[PDB]
């Protein structure tokens, strides 16, 4: 389970710096170049550590590492492509989607965070940015800001942070932290925008997020089942005692998914 790679495997193409890139092997694949600079090889004892906990998240809702790239003056990682792009950009584009494509949308992002919280990964950036789109409007989960693995990130959008979390640093997050974020995500794919849009400063607004305040259920112009703006407002309780798991989530919108948009 040692996948290494070299940087010659890859035919590059431009799109941290995030590289569109052809393995001569197994084909189009995307490339997080971490790092070009002096060999610093003081940490991959550690960068490769990490890299292994991240192979170990293997699920179809789930953004696959493919392989890593260390060398003196290079440190990537090698992701698999997605070929729409991220959550906002498809909920932005011309031809809007389905409430029904909504529907499985939402129950693949249950499903992918259900596994991740299953191997004790807390995701802690779940926003429509991680989460990206292939051709047929599947969505896998991805940590693009590397805020589970310190090493990686260290070498290299408080709208969906929990409130707890705002203006506190040192609380740990737990897996409620993330069902916040979720209700912000499913109100971002029925606004079809970013929350918050007419705020007057961040300071002045996360004092706002941490006295109760949500983004605007009126300033959804989609039609929105009545049950999903209720999913979205006991996610996002104040308080994280009182938010469902995702196992919990997944139990009730997989039948009404199945009974009302499937
Ligand atoms: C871009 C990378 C590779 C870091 C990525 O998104 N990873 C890698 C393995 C699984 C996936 C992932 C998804 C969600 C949360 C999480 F912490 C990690």
């Amino acid at each position: 389970n040692v996948i290494k790679m070299k940087s010659s495997d890859f035919l590059e193409s431009a799109e941290g710096k995030v590289s569109l890139a052809f393995h001569r092997t197994q084909g189009l694949m995307i490339m997080k170049t971490v790092y070009k600079g002096p060999n610093c090889i003081e940490h991959n004892e550690a960068l490769l550590e990490e890299a292994k906990m991240m192979n170990r998240l293997r699920h179809s809702r789930v953004v696959k590492l493919l392989g890593v790239i260390i060398e003196e003056g290079k440190y990537s990682l090698v992701m698999e492509y997605m070929e729409k792009g991220n959550l906002m950009h498809v909920l932005k584009a011309e031809m809007s989607t389905p409430l029904s494509v909504k529907g499985r949308i939402i129950l693949e992002i249950i499903e992918g965070m259900a596994y991740l919280h299953g191997k004790g990964v807390i995701h802690k950036d779940l926003k429509p940015e991680n989460i990206l789109v292939d051709n047929d409007f599947h969505i896998k989960i991805a940590d693009l800001g590397l805020a589970s693995f310190k090493m990686w990130s260290k070498l290299n959008t408080l709208y969906y942070m929990a409130p707890e979390h705002l203006n506190d640093v040192n609380a740990k997050p737990t897996e409620k932290s993330d069902v916040y974020s979720f209700a912000v995500v499913l109100w971002a794919i029925f606004a079809n925008k970013e929350p918050y849009e007419n705020a007057i400063a961040e300071q002045q607004l996360i004092m706002a997020i941490k006295s109760g305040n949500r983004p605007d259920v009126d300033d959804i112009t989609e039609y929105c089942p009545r049950e999903i703006i209720s999913l979205m407002k006991l996610c996002w309780e104040a308080n994280p005692e009182a938010r469902p798991t995702f196992p919990g989530i997944e139990e009730k919108f997989r039948p009404f998914y199945l009974s009302q948009l499937e």
